[PDB]
């Protein structure tokens, strides 16, 4: 029953999130808008923490058996893939907030905690990316950049880019589709 | 090959890793929910040591190395995934105070320094063992006593895992921290 259903929420919300990932938003290299977020956002919403790591997690190990997983030494795939998607979990942290706000039609207010748990699932996800950039992607700097410089500021983008785009599109769906978030 | 900081780092995780691993196999279980993992002994020098990110890295590398030595109790594939790479990969958190654990034990602040880290010891214990207690509570419930529900069985058993697992740990790094700083201070 409910357990059955729960991991199958997890593993359907990753198999979408996968399929947003086929759909390119990249400039370059070092920026990516990763629409997959917002299948891993409603999730932690819908279920929480665990969920969202769980999923966050199957989303990243779906990267290797789709060929979608770019792989320069095998530590910087590990850290990538695997570490920095199961940080995704982050992403609910207040997912009790939004949930209660939702169902008492506190849509502002869910909206305000919405965006507070975006945002840390965000950047607790890119952190990894952002060591990860430091360890293995210098080579792909501007010319004159170090590899700490080149990291945070691309991953910063990336981040920035990607929690922007999804928070939007998630805030709307909190008005046009609550049961969504609403188990 | 020294002057390399970045892969010395990820050599260190590799080697605290190892050691995790070997300790892995020194059997302080009673039953198939209680244990007393050793291996989270290296896994606080190495969090102390480089940081959180490098015990992330380091524990996630311990946990994939269950597999490989076939020392990885796997009932479903899901769990084996959430215990073994979800569990061992928030490790990271034994290392939420490693600058002040350093900072203290380099300024000869040896109490303030122990003190910090039993905090850096605690919270990355539970950061792992909360995996521990939602697989516990999604998988392991038939393992339970009779009368026990699935949630019941698994706060206590990985609460008293965790309980007994950062105790032996945390006093084995008060230790070292006392006889071994430089072991702690790259
Ligand atoms: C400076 C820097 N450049 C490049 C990378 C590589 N990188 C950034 S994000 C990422 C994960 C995959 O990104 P994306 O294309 O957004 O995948 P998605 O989640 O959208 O499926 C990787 C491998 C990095 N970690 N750091
Ligand atoms: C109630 C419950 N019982 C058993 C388990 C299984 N389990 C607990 S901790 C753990 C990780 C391995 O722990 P340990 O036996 O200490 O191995 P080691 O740390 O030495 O590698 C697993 C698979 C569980 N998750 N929940
Ligand atoms: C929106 C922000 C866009 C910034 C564009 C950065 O563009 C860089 C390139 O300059 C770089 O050469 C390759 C890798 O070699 O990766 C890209 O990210
Ligand atoms: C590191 C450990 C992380 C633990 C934070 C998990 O956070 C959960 C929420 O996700 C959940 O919605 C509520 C439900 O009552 O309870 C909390 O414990
Ligand atoms: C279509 C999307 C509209 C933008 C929604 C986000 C704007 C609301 O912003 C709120 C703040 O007003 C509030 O003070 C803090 C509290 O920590 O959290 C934010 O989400
Ligand atoms: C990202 C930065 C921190 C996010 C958490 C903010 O949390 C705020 C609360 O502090 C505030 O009281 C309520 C309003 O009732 O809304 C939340 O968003
Ligand atoms: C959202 C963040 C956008 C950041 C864009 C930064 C553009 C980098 O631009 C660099 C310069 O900084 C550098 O000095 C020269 C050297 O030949 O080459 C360019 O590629
Ligand atoms: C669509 C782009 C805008 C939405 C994202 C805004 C992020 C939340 O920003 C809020 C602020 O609005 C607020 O003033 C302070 C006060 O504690 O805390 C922040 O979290
Ligand atoms: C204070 C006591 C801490 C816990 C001690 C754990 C004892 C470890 O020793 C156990 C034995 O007690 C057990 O019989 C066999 C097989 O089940 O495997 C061993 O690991
Ligand atoms: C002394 C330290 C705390 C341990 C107290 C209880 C240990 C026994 O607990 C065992 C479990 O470990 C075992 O997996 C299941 C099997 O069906 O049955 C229980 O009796
Ligand atoms: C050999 C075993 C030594 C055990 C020493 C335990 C020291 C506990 O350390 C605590 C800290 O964890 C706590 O945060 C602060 C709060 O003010 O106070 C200390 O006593
Ligand atoms: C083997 C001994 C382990 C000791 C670990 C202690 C960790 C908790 O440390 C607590 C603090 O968190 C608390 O603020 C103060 C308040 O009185 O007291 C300490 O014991
Ligand atoms: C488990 C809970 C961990 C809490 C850690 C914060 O506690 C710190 C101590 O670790 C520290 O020794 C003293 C020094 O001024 O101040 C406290 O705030
Ligand atoms: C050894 C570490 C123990 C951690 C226990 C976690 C305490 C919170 O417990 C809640 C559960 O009560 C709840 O069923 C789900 C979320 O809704 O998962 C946990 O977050
Ligand atoms: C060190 C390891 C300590 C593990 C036991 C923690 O115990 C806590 C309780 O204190 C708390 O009341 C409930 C609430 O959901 O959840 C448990 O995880
Ligand atoms: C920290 C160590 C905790 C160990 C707890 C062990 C609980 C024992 O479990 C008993 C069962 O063995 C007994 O048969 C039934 C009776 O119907 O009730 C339980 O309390
Ligand atoms: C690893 C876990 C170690 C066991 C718990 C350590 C006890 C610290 O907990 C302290 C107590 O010692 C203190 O008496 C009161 C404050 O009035 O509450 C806590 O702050």
């Amino acid at each position: 029953n409910k357990r059955l259903i729960i991991l199958l929420e997890c593993a359907i919300f990753a198999a979408v999130a996968m399929v947003l990932s086929f759909i390119p938003l990249d400039i370059g290299s070092s920026f990516s808008i990763s629409l997959g977020m917002i299948p891993m956002y409603v999730i932690a919403i819908r279920r929480g923490f665990w969920a969202a790591g769980f999923a966050g997690l199957l989303w990243g190990l779906l990267h290797f058996l789709t060929g979608k997983a770019y792989i320069l030494m095998p530590s910087q795939a590990i850290i990538e893939y695997i570490l920095a998607f199961s940080f995704i979990a982050f992403s609910g942290v207040f997912s009790k907030q939004v949930r209660s706000n939702l169902a008492a039609n506190q849509l502002k207010k869910a909206i305000e905690w919405a965006w507070g748990t975006m945002i840390i699932g965000g950047v607790a996800r890119y952190f990894w990316h952002y060591v990860a950039g430091v360890l293995f992607w210098g080579a792909y700097a501007f010319q004159g950049w170090g590899a700490q410089l080149f990291s945070i500021v691309m991953n910063g983008a990336s981040c920035l880019g990607t929690v922007l785009v999804s928070g939007i599109i998630i805030s709307i769906l909190l008005k046009t589709s609550p049961k969504l978030f609403l188990p």
